[PDB]
């Protein structure tokens, strides 16, 4: 009976494992995505052709 | 005749022996049944989930 109910409860601690696992992974596709921008225009400014200004 | 008698007062004396057993057994069932609500909630609470303030 003590295991039963600690397993229970074990299921739902790792339930909360899996929940702020799956929110950092949220917020990890927002930071890539923004990475990915920087870099996409970082290529588009080293090119010689525009100017101080752009 | 002494022995008669001394019997039957001997059933009455095993009897409220009897009575007294179950009476902290009855006060068992309901301690164990905190101590394993103590014992799930911990399991609960030693995760890096919860906060302090939980």
């Amino acid at each position: 009976n003590v295991q039963s109910r600690g397993l229970g409860v074990a299921v739902r601690n790792a339930n909360d494992g899996i929940s702020m696992a799956q929110t950092a992974e949220g917020a990890m596709k927002e930071t890539t995505n923004i990475l990915q921008r920087m870099r996409d225009l970082s290529l588009q400014s080293a090119n010689g052709s525009n100017s101080k200004a752009d």
